[PDB]
């Protein structure tokens, strides 16, 4: 990944580590816009489909007229590190930001940014 | 409404008015935390249940360690004004912020802050 | 409560008592069509918003070309009895079957059918 | 494609073709259980995440104590044929029926049954 993309990991990690330990708010996400800005968010757990952290980030970016997002990552609390977006997120990301990459762990546990279509054939 | 509650309407209105007209991003929301901070967000439309503006606000508040939220409102694009929270939002709000009020239009069309339970009556 | 409405309770109760005890599948629902038919369903728990039992009923009715539904009820496992529809279900029910009633417990814990609009005052509309 | 896989396509197709054309109810799904039954369903469109046809099938199978589902397909109205499950369905399917296959179109447009994990690659 680029150093710009590497900053997303730092930002999402700082976000989740900065809030009280919660079962409702347990994952942070950060995304990079095509114009260089970073947007963050935290998940909202609910059985009716409370948004994943990634979806909160999408709404936060949209609130800032961010336009295209080029990369996204999610980081779990309790030092869990990078978590791949769930299938719901993969679908919303493909549909609203088809040019986006997601940061996931490679075969060696190392961060890599992959095109959303690779995660949702 | 209280002065603070009125400010939520202004903030959410400014937020939705500021972004490109979109079918995907068409409602803004603003919520007040107990400490007086305001958090905003815009909906993300998706058939799988992309979050309402209110839920984006909840995640934005949580990201800032806002704690308990006391009031929330949603404002539609294209001068639609106050929109009540939908049923899913009411459930999430009740479960995560039971002390919260939502701003809705009363029977005379005037803004009123209503306890979340009163929006999910028995 | 009408005889037909009461049958919804019996049916949903039968359904939840006819499946293994599960944390994924823990509530049953039944609805009545204007054509007299009854449609059932159970919930599918998932954090991304797996459907409530009521929503599974809606898709089951739709698969049978049921048309308009007039009443719905949900019955919980662990002998919980009648469970009011959640906010999400209230919205979907109002939007897709605006004339529907939901069976809920009254003050004395007894079954009563109320109009969906009564369960969502000051509705989201534009 | 095996006999039972072709049969699921036929059952889902008959289901969607048998109901009035609707923007709310526009996709049917069918799934096979290991105990020798087939369950159908149609989608319920709603912005809060009304269930996909596949999720209606999952609740219909659950209502019948079906246990393990081994194959699923979705068929669109107006002669659209096979539709791949969306990302949310893939996630729910993986989590609740990890042994399931979904019928999708291959590169030639022909039906193929693929393990659910293949549809959510790393
Ligand atoms: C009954 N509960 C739920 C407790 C759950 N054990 C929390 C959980 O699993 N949360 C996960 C859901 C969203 C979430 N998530 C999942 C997928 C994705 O793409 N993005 C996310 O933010 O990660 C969370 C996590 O792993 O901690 C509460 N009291 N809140
Ligand atoms: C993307 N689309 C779908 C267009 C939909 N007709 C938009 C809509 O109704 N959106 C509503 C969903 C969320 C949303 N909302 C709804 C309820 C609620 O509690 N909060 C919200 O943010 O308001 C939106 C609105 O009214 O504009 C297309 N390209 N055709
Ligand atoms: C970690 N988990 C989740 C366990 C939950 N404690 C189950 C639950 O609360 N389920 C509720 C969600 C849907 C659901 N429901 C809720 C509202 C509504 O309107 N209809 C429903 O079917 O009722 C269920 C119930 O009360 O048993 C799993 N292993 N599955
Ligand atoms: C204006 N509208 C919405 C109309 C939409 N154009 C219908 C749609 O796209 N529906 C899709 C959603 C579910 C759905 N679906 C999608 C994915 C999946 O895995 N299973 C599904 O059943 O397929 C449907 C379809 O393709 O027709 C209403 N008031 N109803
Ligand atoms: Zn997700
Ligand atoms: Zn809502
Ligand atoms: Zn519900
Ligand atoms: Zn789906």
């Amino acid at each position: 990944l680029s150093q710009e993309e590497s900053t997303l990991i730092e930002r999402a990690t700082a976000t989740i580590n900065s809030i009280p330990i919660s079962e409702d708010y347990s994952v942070a996400s950060a995304a990079l816009s095509s114009d260089g800005r970073i947007f963050t968010g935290v998940n909202v757990y609910h059985f009716t489909g409370g948004p994943c952290a990634e979806l909160v980030v999408l709404g936060t970016a949209a609130a800032a007229a961010a336009g295209n997002l080029t990369c996204i990552v999610a980081i779990g609390n309790e030092n869990r590190g990078i978590l791949s977006p769930c299938g719901r997120c993969r679908q919303v990301l493909l549909d609203l930001h088809p040019g986006i990459k997601a940061i996931v762990k490679d075969s060696d546990g190392q961060p890599t940014a992959v095109g959303i279509r690779e995660l949702l054939p």
